């Protein structure tokens, strides 16, 4: 499985210096939507300055479906290596998108959110009228037969989503604790193909060191 | 009255400037989406607030974890924007912290939510939310309008039984908008839209300020 450190520290400053930190090692960085909308384009050129890291660019898109297509398009022009959009978005945005990208001589990963991992079981119910087990698998689905590359999803649900589409369906898992419960062996047992570490990594007093010790792990 | 809103969706931003500049001094709003933002960004907003005074409506109907909404409802709202929108879908906790990080600025933007992409049809609609749009529509409008937003984005044909369920005070903004054409300004009128956004009828039009004009004009 791969590595990827969410670079959530509050300024631009420092998540330039934390990738300066990083340099080298087999990583993978996610950018979100708070950075993104500060700092726009220019900052996911910077950091590829800093190295060749693989960028997962994490804005969650959800619009009408030439918008999404729009969107898509557009990141993809910077050279990111994923990007995501919400499966909520439904199978002719997912479509679009994919046409879209197909215009590309190199386009990044897509991967589709399926239920965000802040929603508790009531929460989510008002919403989608589905358990989020039910949500997650439905979703999966949908995805999958529209071709997207995988999804966003709980370690917990990963397993689940592979027997119901392809073990080759790539799951990314995110707030990942790994030496925590959602943990490496969690993870590990659980198939995830991608990992998402945050504050394990950023608010360490030596964040290469901790990725150091995640990558020998692994 | 009936706010006009217009859709600023020309393919450059050359060209959505100049459209700004041939709209100045009409009393409308400018709709921002999320192709011109990811490409431009925030200094984008800086110069159309420097063709003149427009109020502006960024859209970029934000979902994600809680946190990261209320981070980014304050990110844009830093630039003075006059409304922005958030899914509904994102839930309860989402839509009470946006309203809890915005209640800390001085003049906080107008927050509506999306309920049903009008772009959906029922079966595709359905496959998602296990629910008909018309009910979707409904259920969103109340969890929005008791957790504390402004309106909804919706559907003109929604709009009277979304403010019938909430308040006639909550706001409606209905996009897609043929005035002249179905969601015409007629009907928009009889269904108590506060905000209509109208994209190619206007930016596509040989004269577009002669449209805004004469929409102006019938409106008022
Ligand atoms: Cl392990
Ligand atoms: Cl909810």
């Amino acid at each position: 499985m791969k590595l990827c450190v969410a670079l959530d520290l509050s300024t631009k400053e420092e998540c330039l210096q934390l990738a300066k930190e990083l340099k080298n090692l087999d990583i993978w960085l996610k950018v979100g939507l708070r950075a993104y909308l500060r700092d726009g384009f220019k900052f996911i050129e910077e950091l590829k300055k800093v190295d060749d890291f693989k960028i997962f660019l994490d804005l969650k898109f959800h619009d009408i479906p030439n918008t999404m297509a729009d969107a898509c398009e557009e990141v993809s022009k910077l050279g990111v290596d994923m990007i995501n959009i919400h499966a909520s978005a439904g199978k002719i945005a997912i479509q679009e998108v994919m046409t879209r990208l197909s215009k590309f001589s190199k386009r990044p990963l897509v991967l589709a959110v399926s239920a965000l991992t802040s929603f508790d079981e009531e929460n989510f119910f008002s919403i989608y009228r589905q358990k989020i087990e039910e949500a997650v698998i439905n979703f999966s689905k949908i995805s999958y037969e529209n071709g997207l590359d995988g999804m966003v999803c709980s370690v917990f649900e990963s397993k689940k989503i592979k027997e119901h589409t392809s073990s080759n369906f790539l799951t990314l898992t995110p707030g990942i604790r790994p030496f925590g419960v959602a943990n490496l062996a969690m993870a590990r047992e659980n198939l995830s193909d991608y990992i998402v570490v945050g504050r394990p990594i950023y608010k360490n007093e030596n964040p290469r060191a901790v990725c150091e010790k995640i990558l020998n792990k692994i």
